């Protein structure tokens, strides 16, 4: 991706964008009895700690395009992936607009928290106003889509989370793309289907993990991935998309049965207007984070992607004793025969693309289960089920989770939610993170389920 213009929105008539410039984030009442290096994100150019540019460095991520055409790895690449999601019998009829913003089974009621976009960012209305769960009342929203209308420019906010050190310095704060609640209804009502087929099937036929439940999922991952792994990582996947990957993506949703007309949508995600504060700009090619379907669609391009890869450096390869699962931008993946990723990265970079040694380190290549992540977390079978395997998120973050919060009235669901991440670790550092919990006052009011009970239902689940 490439911005390609950029100006004073006032020049064009924009409202400022008063997005927020302060953290909402702040030191927890367990702060000092954990340790962690990771602070808040910088939000403003003004922040004392940046040692960098922030405006340039929170656009640095758009380093440029390819300009080519679809190629013939290309082709073969959408023509394989193609062949599996047509398994699946993906419907594509228009969702009907009460399933596709209230919710059904696959695709959950759009979230009433986020931003509405524009215009209605500028016109003070939130989503709330528009929407009621209660009523799923319809009534207000299709005037607003009818006054409106569809394409309208995304509001770019930076993501207020926590970053290390280096990242804080660097002003390396990533950004998130709200489209306008017209562009997300729209797009939910003519992709909803699809998003609710891959939701319903996590796994290797849609080569997706998105909507997962690491607990479940992970003790199938193994099951499906049957030779040697296949990991690495991308510097800035999103952002680095040339069009050419979207129009992959287009060819592949026509051969699911899509019209030309209803893949226009992909254009809008592609060639994006964007409005960030005092700015607005256009960028030719990068997936705009944020707006409907983008993790699914970053997903179904990274299928395309490592397919082409491969194709291209391994042209005796066979894809159909190839697997991957993608989430977005990570991978993890197998074939029955060693593949040198060093050599598929060279083969990316000629397509725009910035692939790294999985988990940062120096070499591509000897990926196991041990060391292998994926959604930021470690397999380990269990000791006693064998066949089942835990997901193991590094007590590391847990703590460095821990230490903030954006508001302390959650207290008892952040923590509740971190015990079922932690206890993966293991018996003994489960009963050490709940007696540092417990040596702040505020630890004992909290409801701490027991490890033996966490296991049980863990058991149970399967
Ligand atoms: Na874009």
């Amino acid at each position: 991706g490439e911005i390609e213009f950029i100006e004073s929105s006032k020049d064009a008539g924009f409202p400022v964008i008063n997005t927020p410039s302060k953290t909402k984030l702040e030191p927890s009442v367990f702060h000092q009895v954990f340790e962690g290096n990771k602070e808040p994100a910088v939000l403003r150019s003004g922040d004392p700690r940046l040692k960098a540019n922030f405006e340039e460095a929170i656009f640095s991520k758009y380093i440029g395009n390819v300009n080519t055409h679809v190629d013939e790895y290309m082709l073969e690449a959408v023509d394989h992936y193609a062949g599996q999601l047509a398994t699946l019998d993906i419907s594509t009829e228009p969702m009907k607009l009460e399933d596709a913003v209230y919710g059904t089974e696959g695709l959950e009621a759009l979230d009433l928290t986020t931003s509405a976009g524009y215009p209605y960012v500028a016109l003070g209305i939130k989503k709330r106003d528009i929407l009621s769960k209660k009523t799923k009342d319809l009534t207000k929203l299709k005037e607003c889509m009818d006054k409106y209308g569809l394409n309208l420019p995304m509001v770019t906010y930076v993501k207020d989370e926590l970053r290390s050190i280096e990242k804080v310095a660097k002003g390396k704060s990533r950004l998130i793309e709200a489209s306008s609640l017209n562009d997300s209804v729209a797009m939910r009502q003519t992709f909803g289907n699809l998003y609710k087929t891959f939701h319903l099937n996590p796994g290797v036929v849609t080569g997706s993990a998105v909507g997962c439940d690491p607990d479940l999922f992970w003790s199938k991952i193994p099951v499906m991935l049957d030779g040697h792994l296949i990991a690495f990582d991308y510097s800035g996947y999103d952002a680095s998309l040339s069009p050419v990957w979207f129009a992959c993506l287009k060819m592949i949703l026509e051969k699911l049965g899509y019209t030309h007309k209803e893949t226009n949508y992909i254009d809008y995600l592609c060639n994006s207007h964007h409005l960030y504060r005092d700015k607005h700009y256009f960028v030719r090619g990068g997936m705009p984070s944020g707006c409907s379907g983008t993790s699914i669609f970053n997903s179904m391009i990274n299928n395309i992607i490592i397919r082409t890869l491969m194709l291209k450096v391994y042209k005796g390869i066979d894809l159909d004793q190839f697997r991957m699962i993608a989430y977005g931008d990570d991978v993890i993946a197998s074939y029955p025969w060693p593949i040198d990723a060093s050599l598929l990265a060279e083969a990316g970079k000629g397509y725009g693309l910035i692939m790294t040694p999985a988990d940062k380190g120096e070499c591509f290549n000897e990926v196991t289960w041990t060391n292998v992540t994926f959604l930021k977390r470690y397999f380990r079978a269990d000791e006693q089920y064998p066949f089942l395997v835990h997901p193991v998120m590094p007590m590391k973050d847990i703590h460095e989770s821990i230490r903030w919060t954006k508001d302390p009235k959650n207290t008892q669901d952040h923590v509740r939610s971190l015990c079922l991440l932690a206890w993966h670790n293991g018996e003994h550092e489960y009963e050490e993170f709940i007696r540092k919990i417990r040596s702040v006052p505020v630890g004992r009011c909290l409801t701490l389920p027991a490890f033996s009970t966490l296991r049980r239902k863990w058991l149970d689940s399967f």
